[PDB]
């Protein structure tokens, strides 16, 4: 709400030096990366995890952007990694997984609670289908993704999660079943060209 009226307001003020050094750094931390997933973030050891410094270079006030999904009405900011305490207060990039930047023979991974009374996260991320879109908004552009895999995993299965060659892909992933939570939920959509109006 107050924080992705943040988020943008200080995005549109930004100057293009600015955002050019930026996206030097979150791309070559994309070409270098080590593609191996963190953890499962719900587990003991990575709710516990210190705080994120790896992309530091994509945020505004601690959020590097924010993904939006008409078709539930979520919009909702992302910090980096999933320790508890990101968790808490919105979605966690899966450190590991590539920054949310998009390009071919990217994947990056967003995660977010699900079935808590407090704030509503990814509860609803059940209802998408096929063929919905998502947009992921960060300091330089909006980028729009259209679902193309929906699946159910164990929660140590990383393979769903790791670079598509030749691809570029969001995966957006939260606990299911419905308040047994035993599994992952994942919601892949591939970039699709977008003009933002």
């Amino acid at each position: 709400n107050q924080q992705i009226a943040d988020f943008d307001k200080e995005k549109a003020t930004l100057d293009e030096a600015d955002i050019d050094e930026r996206m030097k750094l979150a791309q070559a931390f994309n070409d270098s990366l080590n593609n191996v997933v963190s953890g499962d973030p719900w587990s003991e050891e990575m709710k516990k995890k210190g705080r994120a410094e790896y992309a530091r270079m994509l945020e505004i006030h601690e959020r590097m952007g924010h993904v939006e999904i008409p078709v539930i009405d979520v919009d909702l900011p992302v910090y980096a990694g999933t320790a508890e305490e990101v968790l808490q207060q919105g979605a966690g990039h899966l450190e590991g997984t590539s920054l949310p930047i998009g390009g071919n023979s990217t994947h990056a991974v967003i995660t977010a609670d699900t079935g808590l009374p407090t704030a509503k996260m990814f509860t609803d991320l059940t209802k998408l289908k096929v063929g919905d879109k998502f947009y992921v908004h960060n300091i330089k552009e909006v980028m729009a993704y259209q679902v193309d895999q929906v699946k159910v995993i164990e929660p140590t299965n990383f393979d769903d999660l790791l670079i598509v060659p030749g691809h570029d892909y969001v995966t957006l992933l939260t606990c299911t079943p419905y308040m047994i939570n035993t599994h992952r939920l994942l919601v892949r959509g591939h970039r699709i060209p977008y003009v933002a109006e």
